[PDB]
């Protein structure tokens, strides 16, 4: 059984540290066992899609409150996964700006804190990686501009459309 509990907004924050319900927000992945519950990974729900990264889910179902959430999209080389809709992320980091990690820990409270990215060269172009870490289950964490918008989840590299 995996389930999701909404764990805050989507929101920059100004004085932040620095360096089937599918009501918008921040929510953990859950696994529930018969001793507890685990927190697999962090997702974003926004336009009434839930976005999280595949090796969180494996395409596995979501139980939201009472409802239940089905796969749409998924991807392993990209590692993301989307839930009753395509993927609604499209924003993208401008390659020079500092970034808001919306850190959701397991057993933690959610916080965010600022960092600059490094651009990481592959094959594929530039990307941006933020070089913070923190524990498994973290994965899935919304990365945010300055006007609050989701460029890219914490584990995954973040695209640069400049």
């Amino acid at each position: 059984d995996m389930y999701i509990e909404r764990a805050g907004d989507i929101t920059w924050e100004k004085d932040a540290e620095v360096t089937g319900e599918t009501t918008d927000g921040v929510y953990r992945v859950m696994t529930r066992r018969l001793l507890g519950s685990t927190q697999v990974g962090v997702g974003v729900m926004q336009e009434g899609v839930f976005h999280t990264m595949w090796h969180v889910t494996k395409g596995s179902a979501l139980r939201s409150g009472e409802g239940r959430l089905d796969p749409y999209w998924g991807d392993v080389k990209q590692d993301l996964v989307s839930y009753c809709g395509p993927w609604k992320l499209d924003a993208a980091w401008d390659g020079h700006s500092e970034v808001q990690l919306l850190a959701v820990p397991p057993g933690e409270r959610a916080r965010n804190i600022q960092t600059l990215p490094g651009i990481f060269k592959t094959k594929d172009g530039d990307i941006g990686a933020v070089a913070l870490d923190y524990p498994a289950g973290t994965s899935g964490s919304p990365i945010l501009d300055k006007c609050g918008r989701v460029i890219g989840l914490y584990g995954n590299g973040v695209v640069i459309k400049n």
